[PDB]
């Protein structure tokens, strides 16, 4: 009922009680752990609204005040009548900040209380959505000095009028299959890149073509829009000692902006809620550049480095990986675009966990995601026991819209 | 019920039915996952079902399920239990059992090898001197002049929990650690407490950075006794780097034989509290964890200095740079001395082939992702991209508390 987690490097032991407030299910049972699986009504709504509004008023030191109870009646009356309800601005901001605070897979949560919330609930069309998104992109990018933000479009109603951003991130590169059988660009986006084409996009057919936004408003068919190029900050990748590195022709964008998730607050569902922060270097250098199913560049780099690629035991992949990652951090830093290294980020998250334990009685965390994809054990999170559980408000995955939309 | 696992790199999807034969608990519930938590006297009553389940698996495996030989063996064990409160395994069932505990070890990446295990039956042992002799023979056999061979030695099972055989060392071969008055540690900080116990028991400590510890052996519930492994039996490798000539002068070496001695082996409800086993090293165990953990030898800085890396900011990735070089050095050294070792790429690729084979022929392979993924270069190994299902099968290896915490001193 009261659980302890230990850091095996420092012996620090924390007691978790926050998990008892957990509500949603994990996918595990007493017989089987699924910790490494990637994807494990009016009557229903008031209980969810009540639970939310109680935590909200408790947070503002007004638990069981008249203003607390009045709002509970108000929302009750509103549900019983309209079969849904609308969040006050204060509640919406609180709900969004807490969805982030509760995101067990996010290592950057020390930042959670500094989130700029853009309320786009007045939006009615895809052009309106495009305008909101451009403003989000420019605000957050801030000439390289990145600031966290989320833009929140109207909540789901009958599910036949959903707002959706079809892109997985606001800014990503296209992927094309060639006769060669190979992939040009980002293989992760081949399908979407095709859906854009099938929709009219004129692909440049290059290695780093910024996809267009495919925006869906009020359940209508989605429309294409090109983000003003001048709003998309990109970084050419060079190495501080290998002059040949620049010749690899690599670049990445400065703004990570996840756009395909669903925000749930007080039982209300916001299916279009793009949010952004800034990168941890490994995301680009380890995963985007080196995953076999991504730009998969280890072989080329290794060759430029003249390493013995004869045998795995020379660790040539590991050598190349380090250099690639030095280059990413160096390039973002030189151009003054915000980026965090994995050492710095994980040390932050350990401090965040400790704040959260003493202030909230816990911090849900998914060790499988939090531990960086390179140099795991030389980062402090590797040695930290974590407990994973689901709190609400939350960000949730949702099915790709094209598998679900009826044209 | 069927459960699927996908590899996100290859899109290969596998179907698990084996988890259905899982009995023990995981520590997780529908409301909480404890997948990253390090550690999350039976009655006649609960013993015969444990025996039956085991013997039924054993007899199936030899294609004799339901045979007369099968039925007579159940009856014989049953009678032995009612009559003596326990039972003895046949040598064949012991071997099968110990191979299976390894097969079922979800935190072990080396399992492609499970069916090649030399089982040394030490159930006739009665004294700590007898244990010493069995352990020397195991170490010599397994070492094999550098061409390492997996082995396990199994001492008598638990009876009333008052006559336990225990190896107090956590591994048969390990280096001493000494806490200094100024708070620094000399040697391996992981073994300070055990080292202190050895010294109190009369060990004369050389007090250097790589002193091989003495064995502390408990037979039949008696107080443990100290023994020195013959030095000629302890194979060691001096660590040097293929391009960095100053690496040798760091003064590093390690031992070739990893041999876990503190686990409990359960087979058919029986409990073997002393069952040391050994295989060979994956390089990262030494070069990442034993050398670079802050709480172990902690050599990252000194290596980084020697290499003259920019150490003023973490974002130069100097730690990551020194880590790769150290791990190159460990693999280079073991290879050069012709001592078996496996790199993390080769090891994890083999594990994926093992795991897929196991799904096809066995219906599953319990695996603990947190432990299987190596502690450097995680995502450039194929295991990182592999969904895994973790669940508990018997026979099995289990943790048990350190014996200095539970032992009744006779004096
Ligand atoms: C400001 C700096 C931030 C940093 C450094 C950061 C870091 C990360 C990283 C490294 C991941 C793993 C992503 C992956 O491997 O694909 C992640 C996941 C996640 N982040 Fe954060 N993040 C930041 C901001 C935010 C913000 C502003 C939000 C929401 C408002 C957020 C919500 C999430 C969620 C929900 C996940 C899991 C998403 C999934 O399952 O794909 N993050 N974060
Ligand atoms: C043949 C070469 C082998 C290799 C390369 C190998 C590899 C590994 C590694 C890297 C670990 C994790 C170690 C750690 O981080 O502390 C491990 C754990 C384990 N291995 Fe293997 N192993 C091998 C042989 C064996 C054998 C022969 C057995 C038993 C007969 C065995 C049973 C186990 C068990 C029970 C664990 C979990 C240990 C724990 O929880 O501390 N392994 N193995
Ligand atoms: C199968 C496994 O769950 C999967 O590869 C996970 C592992 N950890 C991860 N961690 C992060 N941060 N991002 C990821 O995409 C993944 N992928
Ligand atoms: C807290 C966490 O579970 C702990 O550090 C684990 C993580 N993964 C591991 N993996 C292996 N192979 N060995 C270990 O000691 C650990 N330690
Ligand atoms: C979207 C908020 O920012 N979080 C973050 N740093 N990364 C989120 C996912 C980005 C993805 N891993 C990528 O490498 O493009
Ligand atoms: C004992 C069977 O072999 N297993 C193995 N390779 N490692 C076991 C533990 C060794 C430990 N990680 C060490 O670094 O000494
Ligand atoms: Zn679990």
């Amino acid at each position: 009922r009261f659980l302890k987690v230990k850091n095996w490097e420092t012996d620090v032991v924390l007691t978790d009680t926050l998990h008892l407030k957990s509500t949603l299910e994990t996918g595990c049972t007493e017989h089987i752990c699924m910790g490494s699986i990637m994807l494990p009504t009016k009557d229903q709504l008031f209980p969810l609204a009540k639970e939310f509004l109680d935590q909200y008023y408790s947070s503002i030191k007004r638990f069981g005040s008249k203003a607390h109870m009045d709002r509970l009646e108000e929302v009750n009356k509103e549900i019983e009548s309209t079969s849904t309800y609308q969040l006050k601005d204060t509640e919406l901001i609180y709900g969004a900040k807490h969805a982030w605070r509760n995101a067990s897979r996010c290592v950057g949560r020390i930042q959670w209380s500094k989130l700029q919330v853009f309320d786009a609930r007045d939006c009615t069309t895809a052009h309106g959505m495009f305008n909101y998104i451009c403003n989000h992109v420019k605000y957050a990018t801030n000439k390289g000095n990145l600031r966290s933000a989320i833009t929140i479009f109207p909540q789901r109603t009958d599910g036949k009028h959903d707002f959706r951003v079809w892109n997985s991130q606001l800014i990503r590169y296209a992927g094309y299959k060639q006769p060669d059988g190979s992939t040009l660009g980002d293989p992760a986006n081949v399908q979407f890149t095709e859906i854009c084409i099938q929709q009219g996009w004129k692909a440049p057919r290059g290695r780093f073509d910024v996809l267009p936004l495919l925006l869906q408003a009020n359940g209508n068919d989605p429309e294409l829009f090109q983000i003003p190029p001048e709003l998309v900050l990109e970084v050419p990748i060079r190495h501080p000692k290998f002059d040949w590195f620049k010749d690899l022709g690599l670049k990445w964008y400065g703004l990570p902006a996840v756009s395909n998730m669903l925000l749930e607050i007080g039982g209300l569902e916001f299916s279009a809620c793009p949010f952004s922060g800034w990168y941890m270097g490994t995301e680009i250098g380890v995963r985007d550049y080196c995953d076999n199913s991504r730009y998969n560049i280890l072989e080329e780099v290794a060759k430029k480095m003249d390493l013995d690629m004869r045998k795995t035991s020379s660790l040539w992949k590991d050598q190349a990986l380090v250099e690639i990652n030095i280059a990413v951090l160096y390039s973002f830093q030189s151009d003054k675009v915000t980026i965090v290294d994995h050492h710095s980020a994980t040390e932050s998250f350990i401090k965040h966990m400790e704040n959260e334990y003493r202030c909230r009685g816990g911090c849900p965390a998914d060790w499988v995601w939090i531990v960086p994809p390179m140099s795991g054990s030389i980062t402090p999170v590797f040695h930290q026991e974590m407990l994973n559980y689901r709190l609400t408000p939350s960000f949730e995955y949702q099915p790709d819209p094209w598998n679900t939309h009826v044209w």
